[PDB]
């Protein structure tokens, strides 16, 4: 049956005392298909020059308060679905990690039976297995005349790890702000934003509005169904509020939010509509 | 029995070694048979700085990935010898990420190796960040007498093309400290050539994992699921170093303050070697 499935974290045997999410939690929070009913702007951008820069998770394991480790990565749906909208529209994509190490997907959440998500994933495998070093990106491919229109930070739980305290992410968010480019992020992806307020008395993103994954669900429901095998040592939305950001949501409804050029999503549910929002906004800003 | 690589379900198109290759290359116990200098250094100042791997997957020529890490035998057995002589160990990585081991080679029944793992589990799970160590804990008055780079196939990623590892190897030379590495660990020494016509380790002699074994036998028994994209011995040779072996016999070498071992078989004999050299250096004050 489909609620006799275990609520116990399954162990990941590549690592010591580290665990996948429970078969139950996977039965409620994943699915073979996503809620995607096609693209709005197939072929809209033609000139070829504009593209999206993705910053990505390269570390899979998140050490928790009980000493156990959660075996995560970026959420495939939250990465791959928005990118499908963009790529079909005619925006190319480059993939960077902090170190140039391979990108870590939460593969236990791959919608296996979705033509769009799997075909997009195939088109990105190379750039995923062999990303760019983001410091190499700042050095060359940014500046005022950069062909990056926006910087996309997908979610998953792994987005909490390196991405949250990185001077190279800070420098990238400084660039985006100072050249009116989009920052697109969703889920725990917003933990990236904590890097903007590093070595500083106040953040450049103070008074910005974002959808964030609610603390409640990480501190409460996710632990009780064995999605996470222990408590996180701090919470994305809590520290984002202490940096002077307006965390608009507190529930997981698929709500998206534009605010200046920081377009967000609250959860994995918002993947498809954050994809649609960003394509609209990007094509709008070309005028 | 099977030479077919075993799949790893953490990662797309990734594979552990084949259960046959595990039967030949891995064992529940190591040939450890005693420390040689327990309690020898008592003054508790001098420590050892390990630089470990954060990346466990190695992308290969066929597109498949190899699920590795540092070799627990090569990491832990040498650190046991040095810890029991009285040198504490501080673990660093490049981005501060958790240290990745090849847990399929962890000698489960070996008391000394397991004991050492538990003593470091905390420092292994939250290592220091190598660039912070550079900023704060190096210089001429640093309490690191050696820097230790264990092998495992994951030493090939990151470490081998890292300005932080480069600065670290510069320090050791310019401050007369030891560089102790084994197996595929010497791939770290390729960083000394980074952005330089000439490497400061030009001319040094080292033991490395033979090219022959990674190209032929490791592929045939399904240790590796595909061919490595470059070879550590070949690239090292090109930087002007002198690769002194072409086989795995457990050999070791000491060229000045650079101590190398050729394989996981040298783990014990090298640990022995590193403790003697370090104690001998301390005696060379008066």
């Amino acid at each position: 049956d489909v609620n006799e499935l275990s609520k116990q974290p399954t162990p990941d045997k590549a690592e010591d005392n580290a665990f996948f999410p429970s078969p139950y939690s996977l039965s409620q929070y994943t699915a073979p298909k996503t809620d995607f009913d096609g693209v709005e702007h197939k072929g809209a951008y033609k000139d070829g020059k504009w593209k999206v820069l993705m910053i990505a998770a390269e570390e899979r394991y998140v050490l928790l308060e009980n000493g156990k480790m959660f075996s995560t990565g970026n959420h495939p749906v939250e990465m791959l679905l928005p990118l499908h909208h963009l790529m079909e529209a005619g925006f190319d994509v480059d993939v960077a990690t902090l170190s140039g190490y391979p990108v870590k997907l939460e593969l236990w959440a791959m919608p296996t039976e979705d033509e769009a998500v799997i075909s997009t994933y195939n088109k990105l495998k190379e750039k995923l297995k062999q990303p760019k070093k983001l410091a190499d990106v700042i050095k060359n491919e940014l500046g005022p005349d950069s062909d990056y229109l926006s910087v996309f930070i997908p979610g998953g739980h792994a987005a909490v790890v390196g991405i949250s305290e990185s001077e190279d992410v800070q420098q990238t968010l400084d660039w985006a702000l100072d050249n009116d480019r989009f920052i697109v992020t969703l889920c725990h992806g917003p933990a990236a934003l904590l890097s903007a307020g590093l070595n500083r008395e106040k953040s450049p993103l103070e008074g910005y509005s974002v959808c964030v994954f609610p603390d409640s669900l990480d501190e409460g429901a996710n632990i009780e169904i064995g999605y996470l095998p222990g408590r996180l040592k701090w919470l994305v939305a809590d520290l984002l509020t202490k940096q002077g950001l307006k965390v608009v949501n507190d529930d997981m409804t698929g709500r998206t939010l534009k605010d200046r050029k920081l377009l967000t999503g609250d959860s994995p549910l918002a993947s498809n509509e954050l994809g649609k929002l960003a394509v609209n906004e990007m094509l709008n800003a070309i005028q």
